């Protein structure tokens, strides 16, 4: 859906099209004068046959004169307007873009399209080129013509240094990461790099210009720049951008060989690397040089630091919009539970066909918070979240949660996709909401003692006295989900009853789905 604020710079760049054309018309016209004013000067060289070509030529220079005026302040007036549509193009449509891609990278909502700033970018690139070479024109027409206070010897230097000035910024604005390094094997884990693994990345230049085509090589490296790690991109770091029909004539450079390898003669999941990008672009007089860097990337040694390593990438792009703070984790910023919440639940809903229900991130924030009704004025620190293990626990909540997303994403997708998986539910609501319910009903949750991940189910009965009892099983491993499916498990339970026979004490999957409906075409 196009916004207000993108409709009205739509409109914006229109009207300095519609500018820079008008100003076009009155170019050829001053122009046209000046050729004749020239012409008639340099020729003729009664007696009032000269009289009269004298005040011709007075009359042509006074209208010249008036003409340049006009077209220099017009000038000045269309680079102002310029000034402040890109102003609204760069630091506001296009950081949004670039918030929206950090957003996208931590399983937010896939927007980042970047059609719309390409159409906007080249739009006005195009206009400045024709600005930049209607302020040359005036260069070329003062040379042969000019005269004491000629508005073009006084008002060009600044016209040009005001072009020339926009359009580098623009060139340098339009040079973006379209696809942050990631390892191919690992889509949904971006700004992880393992050393001596093969890793992708891509690159684009919103300036939709033709004439650059195979003219731009991209040098990508690694620690360019207290402590820290040093490395060395290795494979092919030199690309040539190009126009595809894979990218609808997009300049872009995408490179698919590429190794950190450490450079030889704080904790490494939270020191970050910046990798840069670097070219020069020699357009029409101009020499603008290209630089644009990644977001953050942790380099790890082996795929066990992976879950550690994605926490300090949920950390950063959850909380800054500063694309290169590498010193970030020396003094990490703290986080409200809204903020958190939504990541969790993006954990799920990227790698799921579901993310987190209401009463699931309620208890989650209970876990790290403890009780209370309202959790929207709470507080998040890293300690919390990764660097220090649970209250009573030898394991942060982290690293509990990232086993969980791991065991819903290999072994329970079907069950979690359809929403049979209640999940994340208290010792103390499960007993509430199942005390109402009838015997025989249950719902299957995580285990909270689990560090590797468990998955367990809870149900209640009546014993002989008739005192509602309201029990969970041992929770079921990963190695127990690799020969039978959670559907099996639950179907095939059974129980020692009070007369000694072997009975299945699940009936009913909450709140009241019979069993064998909602697990029968899982065995
Ligand atoms: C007390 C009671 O009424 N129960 C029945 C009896 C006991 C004893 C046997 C055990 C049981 O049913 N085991 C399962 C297998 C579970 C597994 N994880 O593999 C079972 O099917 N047992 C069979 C059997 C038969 C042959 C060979 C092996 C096992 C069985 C069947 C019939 C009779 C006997 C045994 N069986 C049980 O699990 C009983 N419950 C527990 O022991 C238990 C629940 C629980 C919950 C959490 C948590 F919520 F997730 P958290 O957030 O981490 O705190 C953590 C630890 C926990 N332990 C349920």
């Amino acid at each position: 859906v196009v916004t207000e604020k993108q409709q009205m710079l739509e409109q914006h760049l229109q009207d300095v099209r519609k500018r820079v054309q008008d100003l076009e018309q009155k170019m050829k016209v001053v122009e046209n004068l000046q050729d004749d004013f020239d012409f008639n000067y340099k020729t003729l060289k009664n007696q009032s046959v000269t009289r009269q070509k004298m005040q011709q030529l007075e009359q042509m220079l006074t209208a010249l004169d008036q003409m340049r005026r006009s077209i220099v302040s017009e000038l000045a007036g269309l680079l102002s307007a310029m000034e402040y549509v890109q102003k609204t193009l760069t630091d506001e449509e296009l950081a949004d873009w670039k918030r929206r891609q950090q957003i996208a990278c931590i399983g937010g909502p896939p927007n980042i399209c970047l059609d719309r700033l390409e159409n906007w970018i080249t739009s006005l690139a195009e206009s400045q080129l024709q600005t930049r070479q209607q302020i040359k024109k005036l260069e070329e027409l003062q040379q042969k013509v000019s005269y004491k206070g000629d508005p073009i010897v006084q008002h060009r230097p600044m016209l040009e240094e005001r072009i020339v000035e926009l359009f580098r910024n623009l060139m340098k604005s339009a040079f973006v990461v379209e696809r942050q390094p990631c390892m191919p094997m690992h889509p949904d884990r971006p700004l992880v790099i393992k050393t001596g693994v093969q890793f992708t990345t891509k690159v684009r230049l919103l300036v939709k210009f033709p004439e650059l085509n195979y003219q731009l090589k991209i040098k990508v490296c690694i620690d360019k720049d207290r402590g820290s790690r040093k490395f060395n991109i290795l494979g092919t770091n030199t690309k040539v951008m190009n126009m595809e029909e894979s990218n609808n004539g997009s300049l872009s450079a995408e490179f698919k060989h590429l190794t950190l390898r450490e450079q030889r003669c704080l904790i490494v999941t939270e020191e970050l690397h910046l990798i840069t990008f670097e070219t020069e672009v020699y357009h029409q007089g101009l020499k603008i040089d290209l630089e644009t860097h990644s977001l953050p990337v942790v380099v790890i040694s082996n795929i066990c630091q992976m879950p550690n390593a994605w926490a300090s990438i949920l950390w950063y792009n959850m909380l800054t919009n500063n694309p290169k703070n590498v010193n970030f984790f020396t003094k990490p910023p703290i986080g409200t539970w809204d903020q958190v919440a939504e990541v969790l639940s993006w954990q799920f809903s990227s790698t799921t066909k579901r993310g987190l229900s209401i009463e699931q991130l309620t208890t989650l924030a209970e876990k790290l918070l403890g009780p209370g009704v309202n959790y929207s004025g709470c507080q998040i620190t890293w300690a919390k979240f990764c660097k220090e293990n649970m209250a009573g626990k030898g394991f942060s909540f982290w690293v509990w949660l990232d086993n969980i997303i791991d065991l819903v994403k290999k072994y329970i997708l079907a069950l979690w996709n359809e929403g049979y998986i209640m999940g994340f539910i208290s010792k103390e609501r499960e007993r509430a909401i199942l005390s109402t319910k009838p015997p025989g009903t249950f719902l299957l949750r995580f285990s909270e003692s689990s560090k590797e991940g468990g998955v367990t189910f809870t149900w209640v009965e009546k014993d002989i006295s008739g005192k509602t009892q309201i029990q969970s099983v041992e929770p079921y491993t990963k190695q127990q989900l690799n020969n039978m499916s959670f559907a099996e498990i639950i179907m095939g339970y059974k129980i020692m009853d009070a007369t000694n026979i072997l009975v299945s004490p699940l009936v009913y999957l909450y709140p009241d789905i019979p069993k064998e409906e909602a697990f029968g075409k899982y065995c």
